[PDB]
Formats: structure tokens, C-alpha cells, sequence
């Protein structure tokens, strides 16, 4: 139950899905000097080659609705013996617990844990960076700086017999 703007880091991301022609035009950075700004749309299929400080993404968030207990979303990760180190990521999945905890003190931030983002049974998760926190605000600024990147591919196996 919190209404504010969300923050995302433009680290990396894999686009398992397609769209109406995906080239070097769709994936645009948020750069402007007038008044309004635009956030980079979905990933253009494996675009982690780019940095993270390149730019940030913001979106409007509103109170999801009192849940009153229920909904764990904390028991859907991997490697749980005491305290895992490696982390996978987080995708568009039931996680209002983060934005809802924001209104508590005015701001919220995901806890230090490897959330769920692997193809299993949640919401068709994929690949994303961890750190997307939520805070109470509505002053969508602009910021950003000119930049770009590129990509090709990356595949290989390990077979020395039949």
C-alpha cells in the first residue's frame, strides 16, 4: 500500500521474447534537455554488454492493496543451506512486499537475497539485475547521458567423445 516512483538499474537483461522488429532503434537511452524523458524499452536480446551507469528507469507505482498476511514469495530461490553468495535476479513477479514496505518509512529496498527469476513457475521470469528498490515520490526527472553499445553472440559446449 504505497504510491511512489520505482527505480531500476540498466545493468543487463535477456529478451527471450520478440517484437515488431528489434534493432538499434527500439532500445533507446533516457537522454533529454527539454522537460520530459523516456525510459529504455524492453531489452534487445542479451544487452548486458552495456554499462549500468548508462541510465536508470523509472515508473509510476500505486498502492497494490492490503494483503493482510499471506503471500510469502521468500521460498522460491535456489541453494539454501545457510547463506548463498551467488545471485540470479528478479523479474516482474509478485513482489509488492517491497513497494508496500516503502510507505512504512517513506522508502523501501529489496533485502540481500537471491530472489527467483529462473524459468520454473512464477510469472515467466527471465533475466534482470538486482537492486530495483522502491521509494515514495512522483517527480520523474530526466538525467542520463549519451551512450551506446553492441553485441553478437556467445555459445559453446564441452564434448570430447561420443
Amino acid at each position: 500500500m504505497a504510491v511512489g516512483i520505482l527505480e531500476v538499474s540498466l545493468i543487463s537483461g535477456k529478451g527471450l521474447k520478440r517484437s515488431d522488429f528489434l534493432g538499434k532503434i527500439d532500445p533507446y537511452v533516457e537522454i533529454q534537455y527539454k522537460g520530459q524523458t523516456r525510459k529504455s524499452s524492453v531489452a534487445k536480446e542479451d544487452g548486458g554488454r552495456n554499462p549500468t551507469w548508462n541510465d536508470k528507469l523509472k515508473w509510476r507505482a500505486e498502492f497494490p492493496g492490503s494483503g493482510a498476511d499471506y503471500k510469502l514469495i521468500v521460498k522460491v530461490m535456489d541453494h539454501d543451506t545457510f547463506s548463498s553468495d551467488d545471485f540470479i535476479g528478479e523479474a516482474t513477479v509478485h513482489v509488492k512486499e517491497l513497494l508496500e514496505m516503502g510507505v512504512e518509512k517513506g522508502t523501501a529496498e529489496l533485502r540481500p537475497t537471491k530472489y527467483n527469476i529462473v524459468d520454473s513457475d512464477l510469472s515467466f521470469v527471465g533475466e534482470l539485475l538486482i537492486g530495483v528498490s522502491y521509494s515514495l515520490l512522483q517527480d520523474r526527472g530526466m538525467d542520463g547521458e549519451q551512450f551506446g553499445g553492441w553485441k553478437h553472440s556467445n555459445v559453446d559446449h564441452h564434448h570430447h567423445h561420443h
